[PDB]
């Protein structure tokens, strides 16, 4: 029904087999803004600089959205526990990041995660 064209510039030739290799190029185009869309999840799945200050790992939160998070490793007798500290004045955002890296240490370390809503889970 309906039809679109480019009328090149004065004396530029085209064969259908440049036309293939510049749709080509388009995927690739769209493959570099699809990089772009990743790297802007990663930047906001964890919005945070981290530091370490006296053994302990200081998360300090990008923005008005996120405060920060304290991680350190804590032993008592023969156990050894991940200790993520929320501070008071922690966000909403705070709060869900700490879980989310929460379980995700649970999932890749084994253990018993005790979430501070009081949940409980048990990976092993």
């Amino acid at each position: 029904a309906m039809n679109t064209d480019l009328k090149l510039p004065a004396g530029k030739t085209m064969t259908i087999e440049d036309v293939k290799q510049l749709l080509e190029r388009y995927q690739m185009a769209l493959k570099k803004t699809g990089e772009q869309l990743g790297w802007a999840y990663e930047q906001a799945a964890f919005p945070y600089t981290v530091r370490i200050h006296e053994s302990v790992l200081y998360l300090q939160g990008d923005g008005r959205l996120y405060k920060g998070m304290a991680i350190s490793v804590r032993t008592a007798g023969e156990e050894t526990f991940i200790d993520i500290a929320l501070p008071p004045g922690a966000t909403h955002g705070d709060k869900g990041k700490a879980n989310e890296f929460s379980k995700w240490l649970a999932k890749t370390l084994g253990g018993e995660l005790h979430l501070f809503s009081g949940r409980t889970m048990v990976f092993g």
